[PDB]
DNA sequence: TCGAATCGCCGC
RNA sequence: GCGGCGAU
DNA sequence: AATCGAATCGCCGC
RNA sequence: GCGGCGAU
DNA sequence: TCGATT
């Protein structure tokens, strides 16, 4: 409960070390060096404070046991107590966990009787709950709402209701409780400051390894290796080029040779940003007046809404704390001529900025940041500057000439917002408001100062659906590629609309020729009550959906979740929560007499429509999932029981050269309590669930890294705004980046059959029995990749 | 249906007529006369457009029968329909054979209700498919809906608790949805006799309406019947049209009503001095002339024509003459923040119960829209008159004599309106002006329960905050966080001016001084109550006296005593439940903590006549129910027992604190009851003394007559809206609140004339007990308002005068029932002159 | 058996 | 009249 | 048969 | 682990 | 729901 201050020695050395200073000072100046090292020391300093505040709230709460510093002693203390309870003789392990947590919590916030009463009272409460959970299928319906509850008091209150319903349907001493705790303590005594020092020492250590990362005031330290990049000073937490769950998976990158990967990261780190002072000036004012600046600009349904408004209030507090941090960071570096961001990678190869305040943030955070080195905008830069503004306004589904026309027709509004941003709220109403306001300021400058006016604003181009774009390129899918604007097109293609149009074709077919409605008797298991129930035929079901009107908004989420592995089942939950339930609360949905029947009907229709719109996407993710299932399985001779092939990790190499290992590992045994917080084999399921998204994310990351090196080497582009598939640069450089991103993607998939390369990596790993099971590669389609270079709306 | 425009000829007269023009031109010149008469013309123009939009919506919704142009004709036709209904029923019964198919359906609905349901639904159908079938269907489904759910209304005792929740819902579908839910609930309880309604089939409902349509053509004849393509089986149709004369009657009445409903605006010249009952304020001879007294009958207005009240007339004209201007600095701030927030000062960032929660969000959504529409009007009017060097507000009086401004934008409004308005004619502020300028700023911030020396201390300590708010009101939100933000911000600007320009600075800001509890103050003055007078700051006190904190103190004293002594809990059978004792109940309340918050509303409602019963509903809704929703109120295990217990304690605390108030309102209530009764000898039955109204005259010379009148008959439908003798209960309910309000009106009127004649004061901000003037004249207004109050209650015994008015009217049986005048107390009125915190 | 301040604006 | 807003 | 299940990264909270 | 928020 | 483990 007494924490040493890491600051005085461990944080002092970071600034103190001469070798970082002398190296930093020569290139960037002594004062810029000192500030960078002072800043890095401050980041570690802030992190120590953050842990101290969290620990303090945990002492008052008694949730010290939940804190990571009190975890390691409990793990060595617990097994000896469980055996002692058996030797002295609810599950034995759970009682041992309950006693340790209650003892540590009671001491944190001292009578022996009071702790014994608490342990017994919690023990009785848990067993009354545990029996319902340990029945279990009914508890599974309860468990999701139990997981949604917050705090033991709400858990017990929710537990209380489910027990009463469970009694109604029929699934079914104070001194002794104090005596139960006393004997638990008596066994615990058989199983102190020295233990308290262990949590106290660990608390210091965890305070030293969790800094609040901050932007660099000098160009970041280039990555020459696996660790030590980004920030210049030797720290307690050295940056890793790849964020790894294990130190082993970090080390497999130590040997590997990835010259192009390193260049891409170093180039991105080199990009110099500055705070957009004009946008910051606006944001500082509207923030003092509104919780969210753009949230509200003047211009049985009850029970569902009640759950949302509690969430909506909790959401509103969660948004503000993020805002107040970003704003302070924006104010703090507002005067600096330039700031930089260090970059590392996730284990799949996507590029992330390391500091908490980064160009990859929300719209306000994005609008608060701009590049520091501009070039005169010229004719083409103005053209792309206007296109970006239309995109920020939400005009992104029309051809480019209509996007320019929208800007010119709204020129006076744009000018008004630039002149008096607090007097005209039109910018706040646009889809990406603060980024739009930033565009307004530059648009005014070009009008005030002409095409020679210097512009450093980041103009971001985003691929429409990167995963489907990449999957269609791999397998040459024309129909899917056209739906994602990979092919050159007269008009912007909406994949959500195409799916919706195909759904309407099925809807019309089933309404004319459909299964008739059928009636089946149903008997409730508990009641034993026989009620006649109607299964809706496809004809009746289509009629309800046709009455509602099926738009792109019905099919939108199902297409987005496709890359994440969602399929027909997950769609039915989406349709219910997205369109069917919200219509009911609005009073619409009179046609949706049975919601779940409509959602199941719709989810089948969306899945059929998606599978014919993008065949390569669906085919590829099935092929990858089959591969992961085979490798992840352990092969055992049935008679022998010995394993012929152990569970195998899945590994591949991106065209950039980045390798990735996907090792999802599940623990052997875990303990979870209903009323108290719950306390190395490869998981085959997570291997299958993740192989399709992780592989395609690995491909988009290589595309990004290839684009930034190609843009810097073929063209002069030195400033990059990168969000995983969004590519930004200054307007003078904007047209070349648009070219470079098309040239990179065309180059790789003309050069590399990524799926065949994947097959060569695991083909030997398959057991003799497994080879017949593995599906063949999906057939290539009719698409020509050269047409991607001509496409306007691919944006990538 | 279609209404000719009033505007072209009749609104044209307002600017044309020479005598209104010349009278205005002689006082203020031709050109100000041009602007005023065109402005008054626009006020009539805006008002007519208001009627036309409402009529268009009501026509679209079929709610034309709800509109006032259609009420007179419906009142004429309704008896004819009803008589024909009753005769049809008697004629159908007399004839032998199978009864007509509508006969049974028409019977369960009252003959009055069918009559109105047909007229409204036919008028709705015709003004918004003229076929008899669709209108007969539309009638029939409405009859059934009144039949099915009416059964719930008349049963009746349960309906009284569902009546309010039905009213709180807007729109027929929501009303119908709620009634299906209660019907299912009461059927489960078996209240409705267990008879679930069997829905009428469609062919029945058609036949129900046709019999109704036929019955109006015989009796009333507004609708007439026409047959298209007779004898052709395919196209044989019958149609319905409205009688043109009846359509012309609503159209004539619609136009007549649109020309008499103006949207009153401020004056660009000083308002017309009042010389008589009518035609004051605005200068044009208008279709709706202003009245000096706003009355419900022309007769109550006519009583004022004869009366000589020179001081009443002087006070209104002085108040009208006060020159105002729009505070541009405040208006600049309000124009900005309003565009960003629905209520600009609402959410500043700073560092069964579920069913009740749902009702709260519904009300909150209503309150947001209704609040914002008022805001948008005030800002638009403010921006309109922003560039004028001065503007003026006409004034008139309610039937009790309280003074109100006439234009919709007026200084007697909310904070934002009050903040947007400042006086036009200012004087150099001076030392004394600065002092009250800071006191006013302290009160706008909410530092009002404290002596003046610390009010000055608060302002001077927050000097840098006040300065920052004035320099950048948009950059520092501290002013918006105050209790009266825009009025505080208005002080911030003048405070910044005094520091920039010194004590020579010309300040025209209205410094409002408000009596703490004007009703109890007046009642304490009449009967000379020392204890009551001290509690409401009538007598000089060491500190400001909070009557809520006083009552809370006396409540807490009982609670502590009832925690040591007092009844134990007992079990009582109820048609066995525990009845909590005062000892248990005291413990619950002490656990909650009883503050001035628990007692505030009860003291406020005292002047309105509320007593121990009304406090229990207040206590439950104000503190107990919110506590339960918040997760407090575990102590309130039985909420109604706690509320009734606390209501008793508040009533005992209040009655011993302000005795003069309780005694005086009782005496007036007893007077109105005796006067409002009819006196009839029981054996003969003849009425010896008729029901009599209540009349008195203020010391200012204002007469006032209380004649609450009850209508003989009324009608009420569940889903469609419903459409003279003295009301004795309203006479007793109203006499005491109205009498004390007539006194504060006289005090206000006597104050403005005394401040105008003894001192030089020419600018008055007046809200019924709030007295405002420029800072240079603040000290004298403080003097003047005290001097008037001491003078009247030394010169006049208002209760004794009141008794002299009605003593002759009392009957001989009633004289023993009448209480004596309440005894005067030991208070000395001259202490009011030295009372700092009376403010009045 | 019943009941338990005035004035305006907006909506129905 | 009912629903909501505001003034005292 | 029984039965389970139905993307990555970051911040805040427990 | 759970919950909430944001990025793609 | 149809695949997946079990």
């Amino acid at each position: 409960m007494n924490t040493i201050n890491i600051a005085k020695n461990d944080f002092s050395d970071i600034e103190l070390a001469a070798i970082p200073f002398n190296t930093l000072a020569d290139h960037y100046g002594e004062r810029l060096a000192r500030e960078q090292l002072a800043l890095e020391h401050e980041s570690y300093e802030m992190g120590e404070a953050r842990f101290r505040k969290m620990f303090e709230r945990q002492l008052k709460a008694g949730e010290v046991a939940d804190n990571a510093a009190a975890k390691p002693l409990i793990t060595t203390l617990l097994p000896k107590m469980i055996a002692r309870i058996n030797d002295w003789f609810i599950k034995p392990e759970a009682v041992a966990y309950i006693t340790i947590k209650t003892t540590l919590a009671c001491l944190t916030s001292t009578t022996v009787q009071a702790v014994a009463s608490a342990i017994g009272r919690a023990i009785e409460d848990e067993a009354r709950f545990g029996r319902i959970r340990d029945a279990k299928h009914f508890k599974k319906n309860v468990e999701e709402q139990l997981n949604k509850r917050v705090g033991h008091v709400y858990k017990k209150a929710f537990m209380q209701v489910v027990e009463a319903d469970m009694l109604s349907k029929g699934l079914l001493h104070k001194e002794d409780s104090i005596h139960v705790g006393v004997r638990c303590i008596e066994m615990l005594i058989e199983s102190a400051p020295e233990y308290a020092e262990a949590i106290a020492t660990r608390a210091g250590a965890l305070a030293g390894i969790s800094p609040m990362f901050q932007p660099c005031v000098v160009p970041p330290k280039p990555w020459t290796g696996i660790t030590g990049g980004g920030y210049w000073a030797n720290g307690r937490r050295p940056l890793a080029l790849v964020r790894t769950h294990s130190k082993k998976a970090l080390m497999r990158y130590e040997d590997v040779y990835m010259p192009e990967v390193y260049k891409a990261i170093n180039i991105a780190q080199n990009t110099a940003w500055k705070i957009n002072k004009k946008v910051l000036a606006v944001a500082n004012v509207i923030t003092k007046w509104k919780h969210c600046p753009v949230e509200d600009i003047p211009a049985t349904a009850w029970k569902r809404a009640a759950a949302a408004v509690y969430r909506k209030d909790k959401a509103r507090k969660s948004r503000r704390i993020s805002l107040e941090f970003m704003l302070e960071q924006a104010n703090k570096f507002a005067n600096h001529k330039a700031i930089w961001f260090p970059y590392n990678m996730d284990w799949r190869g996507r590029v992330y900025a390391v500091s908490m305040f980064n160009p990859q943030g929300n719209d306000m955070t994005k609008g608060l940041l701009t590049l520091a080195k501009g070039k005169p905008i010229g004719k083409e830069g103005y053209y792309w500057l206007k296109i970006h503004g239309a995109n920020c306004a939400g005009v992104d589904k029309v051809p480019f000439p209509e996007r320019i026309k929208f800007i010119e027709e709204n020129h006076e509004n744009i000018m008004a917002c630039a002149k008096s941003p607090l007097e005209n709220t039109w910018w706040a109403e646009q889809d990406s408001p603060f980024c739009f306001l930033a565009f307004c300021f530059e648009y005014a400058g070009v009008q005030h100062h002409g095409l020679s006016y210097n512009c450093s604003l980041p103009l971001a181009f985003d691929g429409s659906c990167s995963g489907i774009q990449h999957f269609s390129a791999m397998l040459r899918d024309e129909v899917g590629g056209r739906a994602v604007n990979l092919l050159p097109s007269e008009t912007v293609q909406d994949i959500y609309g195409i799916v919706a149009k195909k759904v309407n074709e099925i809807l019309q077919a089933d309404a004319i020729n459909g299964t008739d409605n059928e009636v089946v008797t149903v008997t409730d298991e508990n009641t034993g009550e026989i009620s006649e129930k109607v299964k809706l035929g496809t004809k009746a079901l289509a009629g309800q959906w046709l009455a509602y009107g099926v738009t792109r908004s019905v099919t939108k989420r199902s297409v987005m979740t496709l890359a994440y592995g969602s399929k027909e089942f997950g769609f039915r939950q989406q349709v219910l929560e997205d369109t069917i339930q919200p219509a009911i609360d609005s009073g619409k949905g009179l046609m949706f007499t049975q919601p779940n029947q409509a959602a199941g009907y719709m989810a089948k229709l969306i899945w059929e429509s998606v599978s014919v719109t993008v065949v390569a996407a669906v085919e590829a993710m099935n092929w990858l999932k089959s591969a992961a299932k085979l490798l992840a399985a352990e092969v055992k001779d049935k008679k022998t029981g010995e394993i012929l092939r152990k569970r195998c990790a899945v590994h591949w190499v991106t065209p950039d050269g980045f390798p990735v290992w996907q090792e999802y590992k599940k623990p052997i045994q875990t303990r979870l309590n209903l009323m108290f917080l719950g306390q190395s084999e490869i998981d085959a399921h997570k291997q299958e669930s993740g192989i399709a998204p992780n592989f395609v994310h690995s491909q988009d990351g290589s595309h990004l890294r290839k684009t930034v090196v190609w843009a810097h080497e073929k063209y002069g582009i030195e400033s990059f705004a990168l969000i995983h598939d969004s590519f930004g640069t200054i307007p003078a450089d904007a047209a070349n980046l648009f070219k470079a991103v098309r040239e990179t993607m065309v180059d790789t998939y003309e050069s590399c059959d990524v799926l065949a390369d994947f097959y060569d990596q695991f083909a030997d790993q398959l057991h003799e029995s497994q080879l017949d099971k593995m599906p063949a590669l999906p057939a290539k389609g009719n698409l020509n990749l050269r047409d991607i270079l001509e496409s306007d709306f691919a944006f990538a």
